[PDB]
């Protein structure tokens, strides 16, 4: 499906926790 959305899911969500 995506390539970056897991990385974005890794961290991004947790940058702005």
């Amino acid at each position: 499906e995506m390539r970056l959305s897991k990385f974005f899911r890794d961290f991004i969500l947790q940058r702005k926790k």
